[PDB]
């Protein structure tokens, strides 16, 4: 049942859901349009480390990525 407990990443100012992807540890989203990054369980919404997504990866958010 552990969900919604460390799964409530929302962007800060959009306040939409996250998805997370290890490897990179990068948080996606599509209502802001940008990607940021993790470090170690330290998101770094910050505007200089927050960087925007390309269309492509935009266009890959119509579902889940990689949650199945």
């Amino acid at each position: 049942m552990e969900k919604k407990f460390l799964d409530i990443l929302v962007c800060p100012v959009t306040k939409g859901r996250l998805e997370y992807h290890q490897d990179k540890q990068e948080l996606w989203s599509r209502q802001a349009k940008l990607a940021y990054p993790i470090k170690d369980g330290i998101p770094y919404m910050l505007e200089n480390e927050a960087r925007p997504l390309s269309e492509e990866e935009l266009k890959a958010l119509e579902h889940h990525h990689h949650h199945h």
